[PDB]
């Protein structure tokens, strides 16, 4: 209940003159609405990184404007490329603004500017570093020396609107892996070669930062390679030329053979730095140096030192010119009633209630148990039980001839467990794995010939596929391939699990005189619970069984998902209390974003199928977006309504509101809560438990989705969620936003920081 943040107070706010005047944009009239907008932040960005001003935009009516600090001197006005030019045609009034008024419309200019000088102050400081222009704060002095790797420590600072009036700072701790010591002077053409697109911090004298490696020079330190004026300049000259009074030895004492990595600038140009003061940075998801990152999770008395600690060492004195400002002693703190998990609908009349009577934490481990334990039990189990339609398992040929057939019996025999009504059967069928394969093309040509061929009888398919690319952060082309054939060329829906994982938990025995295939528990995967977990979510959960629902209504009747992400759109619809929910997927022409039409074409068609189905009268919509949303979005949202509302198929008076969920958040806001300081916990700081919730305005909140009694460890992450239209207070919506994320289908006993209505949109 008693719940603090890390939302800063800022102090000596007064005589701060965030002084812009506007500018309007003629462009080209053909507003595209799709082309008009990447063009706004196009030059916006542009003017930013040549200028080094805090360039805004402020998208108005005509959705031009672009704001422009007075402060500038020179001013092209007119601009080139971005096919049809622009002119700027300033609409005058300069515009002096405050931070003691009252909430304007000029607000995200002056956050802007906020954010812009903050980073001044900082700069300066000798001791921190940053890595580039908007990326957190890191000491020069590591926080640890992990062998031949460094672990750095830093806080991120972001500009915010304090609820309490007046504004403030958000800051949460962060990590970085730098390897020890430098690539250095003494390594080679090929070697240096070997590192492009590495990422690496430059110890340029006292000035510390990071770039993005994309070619070796063909000049080294020593031989010229550029000009002063007109001389011929080695990469040492410069650098001496460039140095302050007392500089270190290192950037004016130079190996002139050793080499020199370039990249390229914020302003799109080719600058060299000496390998001699190069280190990499090291990326912990890969390597799998999963030893390496548990130093990067915080335990909620660590991220609290540490960010406090940061504020109050770098951020009680501050100036930019004429002002001095402060930050609050302590954050902000408040009271809160955390909401309570909803209750649930099971098979065979069942209801999950959390107990009122508990304290929530006990509570809330007593209900999350308790999602799993009613799922299994006989007696109450899912709530859609029915029989299974026609199935089929299709297996690669060298699985089939192995281990595959033990693997099978044990996977229905945990089917038929899990799910006892659905009566699983499927057939088992075979690809040739071995016969053209190796990569995407062959498996492929391997899959598509036995679909061709009218093998898979049945529209529901479970395909196991070997994992052609096993390193982390990498995408699944096979799986995604093998899904969209098999829905378009043929009519079938499909689910995939892999090789390697059940693999690892079969062993080859002699029995009987037999080689046979037998489980083993040891090391590698723990093969009863793949079973249990690939037996629900690939077999149950493909085939719409969902093993509870909410009891009781939501505050919108319907709220939809949607997700543009590789120009591969997906709808996602969940209704009733989750008996309802549909997922269409699209393509549409911007990678990451919307055509007007489309949406308002594909909302329609895919709610009016369901409809017949929603038995009450439909009065209240939401729409969450993954991420930014685009009002291109808005408009065909809010006319699908308006015009089923004239229809009669919806209530007359029924409203729509949009929310953006920013799963990684612009301004990273932290909870914590306080217990009795034990010896362990010298402060007594713990997570925030689940249901706590904090709004800042009208437009901006914070659900704990993940939190205390479910984290195994680390500081859990408030979800973000912003308000972008519509008459559904925030409070309701962050409310079903955290009745979603409890019906945690693919886990029951967890916790899912995301709504069910984004996490459908994830898993396509």
């Amino acid at each position: 209940m008693t719940l603090e943040t890390t939302l800063f107070p800022l102090e000596g706010t007064g005589a701060c003159g965030a002084s812009y005047q506007l500018y309007a944009v003629k462009g080209l009239s053909g507003l595209d609405e799709t082309e008009y907008h990447k063009n706004v932040n196009l030059l916006v960005r542009r003017l930013s990184f040549s200028m080094k001003a805090p360039f805004v935009a402020l998208s108005r009516d005509g959705e031009q404007f672009i704001a422009v600090p007075n402060y500038v001197t020179e001013f092209p006005v007119d601009h080139r490329v971005v096919r049809a030019m622009v002119k700027l045609v300033p609409t005058g009034e300069p515009l002096n603004l405050r931070f003691d008024a009252a909430d304007d419309e000029y607000d995200g200019l002056r956050l802007r500017y906020l954010d812009f000088v903050l980073q001044q102050p900082l700069f300066a400081n000798h001791h921190l570093w940053q890595p580039g222009s908007g990326q957190p704060f890191f000491h020069k002095k590591p926080l640890k020396r992990l062998d031949d790797v460094d672990l750095y420590d830093g806080v991120s600072v972001r500009a915010a609107k304090h609820p309490e009036g007046g504004f403030g700072i958000v800051c949460d701790a962060r990590s970085k892996f730098i390897t020890h010591t430098p690539i250095g002077a003494r390594a080679d053409r090929k070697r240096l070669g070997k590192l492009i697109n590495r990422s690496c911090l430059y110890k340029m004298g006292d000035h510390w930062y990071q770039f993005r490696i994309d070619a070796v020079s063909d000049w080294k330190v020593g031989e010229p390679s550029l000009f002063e004026g007109n001389v011929p300049i080695s990469l040492a000259q410069q650098l001496v030329r460039t140095a302050g009074n007392a500089a270190p030895k290192s950037i004016i004492d130079l190996d002139p053979e050793g080499g020199a990595l370039e990249y390229f600038t914020s302003t799109n140009e080719r600058r060299m730095a000496p390998a001699e003061l190069c280190f990499l940075i090291e990326d912990t998801h890969g390597r799998r140096a999963a030893k390496l990152q548990r130093q990067t999770i915080l335990s909620p008395s660590e991220r609290r030192a540490r960010v406090n600690g940061f504020i109050r060492r770098y951020l009680s004195e501050l100036n930019i010119g004429g002002a001095k400002l402060s930050a609050g002693a302590r954050a902000h703190a408040f009271f809160t009633e955390t909401h309570m998990p909803p209750a649930l609908s099971f098979g065979n009349g069942t209801v999950l209630a959390p107990d009122t009577s508990k304290d929530r934490f006990q509570a809330m481990q007593e209900y999350s148990s308790m999602r799993r334990t009613m799922m299994l039990d006989k007696k109450v189990g899912f709530f859609h039980q029915d029989v299974f339609p026609p199935q089929t398992l299709l297996l690669p040929e060298s699985v089939k001839k192995s281990w595959g057939p033990a693997f099978a019996s044990d996977f229905v025999g945990t089917v038929q467990e899990l799910y006892p009504a659905g009566g699983y059967r499927p057939e088992i069928i075979e690809y040739r794995d071995k016969a053209y394969g190796g990569g995407v093309p062959g498996q492929m040509k391997a899959l598509l010939e036995v679909a061709e061929r009218g093998e898979i009888k049945s529209g529901d398919v479970l395909v196991m596929l070997h994992r052609i690319n096993g390193a982390p952060r990498a995408q699944d082309k096979l799986a995604a391939m093998v899904c969209n054939e098999f829905e378009k060329r043929f009519g079938k829906r499909v689910q995939v699990i892999h090789s390697d994982s059940p693999g690892r938990g079969y062993k080859r025995i002699f029995k009987n005189d037999k080689p046979t295939y037998v489980q083993q528990r040891g090391r590698g995967v723990n093969i009863k619970g793949y079973l249990k977990g690939a037996a629900l979510n690939k077999v149950c959960l493909g085939n719409s069984r969902w093993p509870f629902v909410l009891r009781d209504p939501l505050n919108a009747d319907v709220t939809i998902g949607i997700d543009v992400k590789n120009n591969m759109a997906v709808f996602t619809m969940v209704a009733e209390g989750g008996r309802i929910v549909r997922v269409q997927r699209s393509r549409s022409r911007q990678r990451e974003q919307l055509l007007e039409s489309q949406v308002t074409q594909v909302i329609t068609e895919m709610l009016s199928k369901e409809l017949p189905e929603i038995k009450k009268q439909v009065q209240r919509v939401v729409i969450h977006r993954d991420g930014r949303a685009w009002p291109a979005e808005i408009a065909g949202a809010r006319k699908t309504f308006a015009d089923m509302a004239e229809s009669g198929l919806i209530a007359v008076d029924a409203d729509v509101s949009v929310f953006e969920v920013l799963k990684s958040s612009p301004a990273p806001l932290r909870l914590f809560s306080f217990e009795e300081p034990t010896q362990e916990n010298p402060k007594g700081v713990i997570n925030p438990v689940l249901g706590s919730w904090l709004k800042l305005s009208e437009n901006d909140g914070y659900i704990c989705t993940t939190g205390a009694p479910l984290l195994l460890q680390g500081t859990a992450d408030p979800l973000h969620v912003r308000k972008a239209f519509g008459p559904m207070a925030i409070e309701d919506a962050l409310k079903d936003v955290f009745d979603l994320s409890c019906l945690t289908w693919p886990k029951p006993d967890s916790c899912m920081r995301l709504p069910l209505t984004i996490k459908l949109c994830d898993i396509a």
